[PDB]
């Protein structure tokens, strides 16, 4: 009954805490539903295209983290970034496209960079 | 015979963001695993703790290292990673004294140089 269609398209600069290359993936969640990308190995400016739907069961901000895979084992963070919605309500289109530059553990820019757009079908 | 590794300090600790260190080093060996106190803001931290290992019979299997590992604390989240080096103890304490002094340059989680150093000092009583 109502949907959120959020599509994440890629990030810029983004770098692991050592020589290993960025194995990055976003982890994105919406009124507590948690939906995550794909790995994209080796890469510093990852490009996922991935589109997500999360089903309004009949019913504010998006929140994604960046993480870097760790070959067998717990990823590790690279960065977060909110993104409000009420923009995306704003326009006629019920759609807006996001720039978030992600921020570190202390809320810093950690000049990294994700861009995603949002849909609203009521 | 005793094995006590002294964890003095560690230099050039840094995490991945804005965050200033909150560094805490472990120590194992042959499964026993020993851990320092957690150094708050430091980049540079001194733990200055004493360890033992009590080797009572225990495999003593040929080739055996001090596997440490340095990390910063997280109070909103899991704790990372900052260096781990290997320490070949049969390698530092084959001095007359059966002690030694060492600087275990850090390695990362692809094996490389992160530009961080452990000082420790091994001992091993007959
Ligand atoms: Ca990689
Ligand atoms: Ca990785
Ligand atoms: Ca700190
Ligand atoms: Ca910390």
């Amino acid at each position: 009954g109502g949907m959120l269609r959020v599509f994440i398209l890629y990030a810029e600069n983004v770098h692991t805490p050592d020589t290993d290359i960025s194995d990055a993936y976003c982890s994105a969640v919406f009124a507590g539903v948690k939906k995550r990308t794909k790995v994209i190995k080796n890469s510093v400016n990852p490009v996922w295209n991935e589109g997500f739907e999360w089903d309004l069961k009949g019913i504010s901000e998006l929140h994604v983290v960046v993480k870097d895979h760790e070959t067998m084992g717990r990823n590790r963070f690279l960065g977060e970034a909110k993104v409000p919605l009420r923009e995306v309500l704003a326009t006629p289109s019920l759609s807006a496209s996001f720039n978030a530059p992600l921020l570190d553990t202390k809320k810093q820019p950690t000049g990294a960079s994700l861009v995603l757009q949002v849909s609203y079908t009521p």
